[PDB]
């Protein structure tokens, strides 16, 4: 169906997804709605409309819920306060962590310049 | 607000490699290409505000993979009103229409159902 083509079109791009920063650093709970729906979607491929279009949304609601993109946000912003908040750092080392959170690729990044900081300052 | 453009603009790569982009009207393939460049060249509030939302907007623009279903289905109803056709040559039609993961394997299948048709 134009159902069946649709569902497809959602499981065939697994992988592109999988690599990318938003599930990666996507809460657990959310990483694995993720990966279970598009099994399910996958078991369908190898039914009903109903059953189709239930395993559609169930892709796409998970696919939307992915949050790596905030928690890489939170987790820089979270950093910078702390920065801020080292009443020890000169101007210099702040702004150098500062650049470190700021262009922290990854979640663990930023977390990693925000432990750094609150290392140097104490 | 700097932290926020940085996370957008070093998503650059992974966008322009993914589907969803490359099948995109060339619009708004540009959109988004002139969007990153105006990020980049930043990295006033409001400016960085402005180029956030930017890139934001046009990422979100982007309808490569809505441009592959409507081939999709432009192929299947081809395929549908190949009255020429036998049931096992449309049902091996419309699996290589579903299954395209690109926009031009689903305009290949269209093409090829019509010409088969004929
Ligand atoms: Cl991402
Ligand atoms: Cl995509
Ligand atoms: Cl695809
Ligand atoms: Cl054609
Ligand atoms: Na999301
Ligand atoms: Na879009
Ligand atoms: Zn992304
Ligand atoms: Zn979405
Ligand atoms: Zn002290
Ligand atoms: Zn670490
Ligand atoms: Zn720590
Ligand atoms: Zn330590
Ligand atoms: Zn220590
Ligand atoms: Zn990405
Ligand atoms: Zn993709
Ligand atoms: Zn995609
Ligand atoms: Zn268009
Ligand atoms: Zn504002
Ligand atoms: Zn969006
Ligand atoms: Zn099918
Ligand atoms: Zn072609
Ligand atoms: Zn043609
Ligand atoms: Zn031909
Ligand atoms: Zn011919």
């Amino acid at each position: 169906t134009s159902t069946m083509g649709n569902l497809q079109t959602a499981i065939n791009d697994k992988s592109g997804t999988l690599a990318s920063q938003n599930f990666l650093d996507a809460d657990e709970q959310k990483r694995n709605a993720y990966n279970q729906a598009v099994s399910a979607a996958e078991t369908i491929l190898n039914t009903a409309k109903t059953a189709v279009e239930q395993a559609l949304n169930n892709v796409n609601n998970a696919k939307h819920a992915l949050n790596g993109t905030q928690n890489l946000n939170n987790a820089k912003q979270a950093a910078i306060t702390a920065i801020n908040g080292a009443s020890d750092l000169n101007q210099k080392q702040k702004d150098a962590l500062k650049a470190q959170a700021n262009g922290a690729q990854r979640v663990s990044n930023a977390q990693d310049v925000q432990h750094n900081a609150t290392e140097l300052n104490t």
